[PDB]
């Protein structure tokens, strides 16, 4: 039955906090594993109105970045407001100075709440724009700002970086690489070498993905990656870069005003041999959804395993997250998502050999997935997913894997944040092979997207922990507190309580100490 | 895990075998319910060649008609060959003279019934896809009388799947020349016995006519949905090229088979009609590729249709992989052969009647209960993502069966399958459309036909009641065959009625109450 939420609790996650100025020692329930040594970093809005102006959008409030400290079985916790440009000269002017993704100010944006990553020895909070900002990831303190546009053609890059295991990042971003017309770049960032010299200054693009409209490229939230192919999506989301220069220069437009849907596209699917650094001329197709987040990709014979998280329809999703209807009480928020695409992770599988003699038939001959892959006779591969979950206005997003041994490579188990008709609810595990899943809730709590870290001389995928931020607001009870959950059935080892709210996080990692 | 049939038994469903000439009492284990008096009725092929000539494909061996009675207890097996111009004329000219499905006869439209049998008013009519059907007796099993459809109503033929409402009324479709220089399907509904006691398939009528995507190729059409006030349409990307068969039946000889193709860019047509107005409603619903040949039940719930169905993910046709030489495959081969077929998935499509512009590009599929949408697109069509109720790798749910007397054009719980390994019946599946539960009967070395539904007296529930399943077992000291009955509850079995014969596959049929 229908978990519902008529306390309205949720709304404490759109409100604005204040940041710290030292760590806080945190009130721990149960045992934190004393092999737990490190640091859980996260991105997310903190301020969502400056004075009296608001932002409208969840993707606007200005980025705070969140740290717990894990010691000896103790916890610590942190936050500070990265000193962008955006979050500087609101400070300064008392007003909302720098446009945001759904808030016109009355330059592109460097509000960084999204993501934070390794580059080197460096970590840079990030959004989806051409600027990154460099962070100390001990003191929370704001470096400096980075503007990719100065290293290499893109005109911004994903919040979702892939890195390999030597510290090698791979990103991708759009631009006008082609003669004459737009295109998607990948770029690779080289790890650190014996000269030490800043790699962010050695970038370079690897390959270019070609677009399906020559002035409309598709929004691009991440991408898939495995040892030999990088995967990349294309959805009927597309930027309609006509509507901005147009409204920029003539009346106040944002970035969500330059979002259209492609009715008869579908979605496009794309790969490119990583090493070869070569695009592969397979015409994968199939029928509309919006991606935000992959799960993982891997090879298998010659397959591309592709998991995903999607959205059923061509409407962007984004719509239905603006924060005056996140704000709205239960009945209305449910109403509010009853015409919205409908979640649903899908395992897609693309043949990489492509034989004209089985034209008309099905390519997928794996012995353990019934996703299709058809050859027609104009060339297209017309692609049937098998699903590996799916529930009502129930989605299961926030993917993360044990991606340090798993990423790009076979894999049995995803966590994800549970989404009730948009409400994070619920923490799940599914086993992608059996379908199998686990759930964590308690009423009237809402988590944050699961990080996984595993026991460091595990041999299994699933030995250790996954961490999450929860908002728990109530007569009563502590306003937030960072949970611990065994990986394995995802039942409860610890929590960390706090005596202050802590709004939505969306991204972040841990780093081990 | 994966079942395995290295033994190759399965070979025995597609084996030649002979009529009775009266009934055999079978051996009774567990208990048959004595609450269960009637008989189960189903057809399928008996005899797979004539003489030295083979039949080719599964729908080619003619026609048997069996029967187990059930009474007090004990239970009886009988089975008679139909005697159709098909098998009249082929045990006369001891040769193959009518072209079957995917066998030319060498030196006239098949009337071998292997398919179903259903009832008309006070009789029974054993079918196969075509106009004709044929009249039986079903206490004897003996054959009565060839019916023409074609001099009652203007179809081409008509499916081995005809919806029968409480009353006795008779729904079926078929494809037709209609419109002006086009192809069209025609809904032919056929009355309950009046008092007059005339025969209903003389008051036989054309109830509402459904467009075609092709001037000059229906689509093949096996079975349909209805529900009390909507009747729905599934059209497919494989074709009938009617070019091909008067063309190709000409320079030497065609078959059935060789007329079809598969459409490569169409996908999927939905098609729905007002039962009562008896209109059809243009809403143009739209769906990736897929071939269908069981529905398994439609109903209404508030402004939707719920729209249930045996999938098959591709356009190329499922019956290029039904040819006997490939089923009667060792093992290993016959799991080869399917490696690059269309895979098999159970999907709930849902279908909104009422379509407001001011929801162009949004999901219309507002109910509570699902994850199927409906896009309404700006050129009006409205495209379809189903729900994926049940998917197993070459694992099939297949010939789906409810409880039809009071669950059928209803809101409803369960449905009840043959699951097929690689196309080889291997086990019987229960499936709970709401939360997706599963239940399975195997046994190893045993491959059993489709199961029937049949309600307990006293009923409440949906499920209270049995299964019933004709099963096959061949190996040493084993008895080659049985009935086999569960408890639709939970498949535990109840009862075998076992036979000291083999059986061939059976298709489909009834249990007709007494
Ligand atoms: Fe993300
Ligand atoms: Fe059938």
């Amino acid at each position: 039955s229908q978990v519902e939420h008529p306390a309205g609790g949720y709304k404490k996650l759109f409100e604005t906090v204040e940041e710290l100025s030292s760590p806080l020692t945190a009130h721990v329930t149960g045992r934190i594993p004393l092999w737990l040594t490190g640091s859980l970093l996260r991105c997310g809005p903190g301020l969502f109105e400056v004075g009296s102006e608001p932002f409208y959008h969840l993707f606007d409030g200005q980025a705070l970045l969140h740290k717990f400290d894990f010691k000896e079985g103790h916890v610590t916790y942190h936050r500070r407001f990265i000193r962008t440009d955006a979050y500087v000269r609101a400070m300064t002017e008392k007003r909302i100075v720098i446009t945001e993704f759904g808030t016109c100010a009355f330059e592109v944006t460097d509000n960084a709440l999204v993501n934070i990553y390794p580059v080197g020895e460096d970590y840079y909070a990030c959004t989806e724009t051409n600027f990154i900002t460099k962070v100390n990831p001990e003191t929370l303190e704001t470096i400096k700002q980075v503007d990719l546009c100065n290293y290499v053609s893109v005109n911004g890059a994903t919040a979702h970086p892939h890195i390999e295991n030597d510290g090698t990042v791979y990103n991708i971003g759009n631009c006008f690489g082609k003669n004459f017309s737009i295109a998607y770049n990948i770029v690779k960032i080289p790890p650190l070498q014996a000269d030490k010299e800043d790699p962010i200054s050695k970038s370079e693009i690897v390959v270019q993905f070609p677009c399906s409209d020559r002035f409309k490229p598709s929004y691009v939230h991440s991408f898939g990656l495995t040892p030999n192919y990088i995967v990349f999506v294309e959805t009927p989301v597309k930027i309609n870069l006509f509507k901005f220069l147009s409204s920029w220069s003539l009346w106040g437009a944002n970035y969500m005003d330059c979002f259209e849907s492609n009715e008869t596209m579908g979605v496009w699917l794309h790969i490119a041999d990583k090493k070869r650094k070569k695009y592969i001329n397979n015409k994968y197709r199939t029928s509309p959804f919006n991606l935000f987040h992959h799960i993982n990709t891997y090879e298998d014979h010659e397959f591309l395993i592709v998991d995903l998280c999607c959205w059923k329809g061509f409407e962007f999703v984004y719509n239905y997250l603006y924060l005056a209807n996140l704000r709205e009480n239960w009945e209305e928020v449910k109403k509010n998502a009853r015409k919205a695409p409908q979640p649903e992770v899908r395992r897609y599988v693309l043949p990489l050999n492509i034989d004209k003699a089985d034209t008309g038939k099905n390519l997928v001959t794996l012995p353990n997935t019934t996703a299709t892959a058809i050859l027609c006779s104009d060339e297209t591969i017309w692609l049937e997913p098998e699903v590996l979950f799916s529930g009502p206005r129930q989605a299961f997003e926030f993917p993360q894997i044990n991606y340090q041994k798993y990423g790009g490579k076979p894999y049995t188990y995803a966590y994800g944040l549970g989404l009730n008709h948009f409400v994070p609810d619920r923490l799940c595990k599914l086993n992608v092979k059996t379908k199998e899943t686990w759930v964590w809730q308690e009423p009237d709590s809402y988590p944050s997207e699961p990080i996984f870290v595993s026991h460091p001389d595990a041999l299994e995928e699933d030995d250790g922990v996954v961490l999450s931020v929860v908002v728990s607001p109530g007569a009563g009870q502590k306003p937030a507190y960072l949970l611990i959950l065994n990986a394995k059935d995802l039942s409860e080892v610890a929590r960390a309580e706090v005596e202050i709210n802590i709004p939505v996080t969306f991204h972040g990692l841990f780093k081990k100490s």
